[PDB]
């Protein structure tokens, strides 16, 4: 059978400075799409998003956690990379959204156009920046069974995602998270802060739900034309409720269930279109080890986008 | 009034003589659709499918088991009724295919147009008739646990479908099925033969696979546009393999998993577009008893299709 293409889109936590710079400099489709969306975003943020992403004084290791810039930046990078692949004749059989990536998945699917989805992202960043306290998300490089056997180790935090057997993310207030990190160090449990400044996917961003739901009622969305698999439900969506784009950042995620659903009906090929290749790394942990060739990423801090795009050419579906 | 509409399509075993005769007589859209497809199928079979469906010398209780007529008849009835609903502005959010009903669901959703689906069905009946031995299908009105506790009662048969807690169907050779029936009656276990002359959904129609697969490779089908939930897979369906329309008649079915998948996302309303209301009865058993008014059938041997069409219009 022709193995279907899954386009995967990641969300908050996967961005980094200079993500996709080689595509921005050497690929006209990518650069044009980034500059087009930059004009829309500069009107609402007050300055170029692009110039912040590629600021020469900021390094990959400098956490790119400002919500006003990272929200638009993640969508712009992802949709621009979609445009590169579409222009080359590489089309998705499914799109998989994760966290803020649900927005890019929805735009690629046709639920809305890129300009309206970008606006919904800009609005959500501004509404959160005005009404919510700052917060943190922490990845635990260990077994999620720890949550059951030592629940007091993780007090004052909420579990938002289990990504594979040895990776899960929690979300909470800044001092609460920093105290958990102190406690985990004394237990020799390895962890890593995500480069974010809000406790996404937890109740600590609830102060923004009312204003965003108000905002979402002034919008009108189309039904998906490309099958969307959503990390919010772990399953494909065809009927979409009115608060979906809030739940995209508020509700916990079901990424493993999403991947299981796709591997249940066919042996898929997975392309990570989000920065860092976060979701391709998760998928590789969730499928048989010999099947790692079914999964690649494009935009990574190795800045090998052009070489990685040539790798993706082998995923092209046959004729006959 | 925001809970999604599911259009359901049954397959072999649900047909009966004089299906939807009141619609064929009184509904211009239904009649028009039936006669257009009858012309097409006549060029391939030789005679009229419709005149067989409404054979005046046949009663509802006479098994409509002639494959060359029953195959196209199920699709023609189901697609024609769909046209009646579309004409009334009642549109599906989902189509659900069961056995031969997957052809209708595929046609409604846009996988193929009605004429091409009808052609794939006719070729299937002809190939199966020309290559396969006859067989039988038996519904058992008792708990599927019987197959585990007393597997000796069902030897020489294949389980093809469990529909709810007190209904499953097996498939096998004519005499093998007749022996199972005799043994089930010594156990006071009630059963009922389906009106089919072939052991559908079992290995006994395998002699027809290579010819039908060869025929399929001369066809090109589109991506679904309307969401399809398939009893073949028990889940939503988006990318079909080459053998899908053969598996629609060859593989066991997972109707309960499909209904479970549909209720796991949202609370649906189910409209049975297949004859006899077979799928509607199954769903009533699979969802809470309070939710019986979420299931409607239309074409039943009571010949109340017009009254049922008024009922369903309160669904949208
Ligand atoms: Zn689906």
């Amino acid at each position: 059978m022709n193995e279907p293409l899954v386009f995967m889109f990641s969300g908050q936590g996967s961005q980094y400075y200079h993500m996709g710079k080689e595509l921005f400099k050497e690929n006209t489709v990518f650069r044009q799409s980034m500059l087009e969306m930059d004009a829309i975003a500069a009107r609402r943020i007050g300055t170029s998003i692009v110039e912040e992403i590629y600021h020469p004084g900021k390094r990959v290791s400098d956490p790119f956690d400002s919500i006003l810039f990272s929200h638009p930046a993640i969508f712009m990078i992802e949709y621009s990379l979609y445009k590169v692949l579409e222009d080359r004749g590489i089309y998705p059989d499914y799109v998989l959204g994760s966290s803020l990536g649900e927005f890019a998945a929805a735009a690629v699917s046709g639920v809305s156009d890129a300009e309206d989805m970008l606006d919904c992202i800009l609005e959500q960043a501004i509404i959160i920046q005005n009404s919510c306290d700052k917060g943190k998300m922490l990845a635990i490089l260990d077994k999620p069974q720890l949550l059951n056997d030592h629940p007091q180790l993780f007090g004052n935090s909420e579990l938002i995602s289990i990504n594979y057997d040895s990776h899960f993310v929690i979300s909470g207030e800044e001092d609460h998270i920093r105290k958990i990190m102190e406690d985990l160090k004394e237990k020799q449990i390895l962890c890593q802060l995500l480069p974010v400044s809000y406790a996404f996917h937890s109740s600590l961003i609830d102060p923004a739900e009312s204003a965003y739901a108000e905002f979402l009622r002034s919008k009108s969305f189309q039904k998906p034309s490309i099958p969307i698999v959503s990390s919010l439900t772990g399953s494909c969506l065809h009927v979409m409720d009115e608060n979906f784009f809030w739940n995209a950042v508020r509700k916990p995620m079901m990424f493993r269930e999403a991947i299981r659903y796709l591997e249940s009906q066919h042996t898929c090929k997975f392309i990570d279109l989000g920065p860092s290749g976060t979701l391709a790394a998760f998928v590789k942990q969730l499928i048989p080890g010999d099947s790692a060739d079914r999964c690649c990423s494009i935009i990574t801090p190795f800045h090998q986008e052009l070489k990685n795009l040539n790798t993706v050419e082998y995923f092209r579906t046959p004729e006959r």
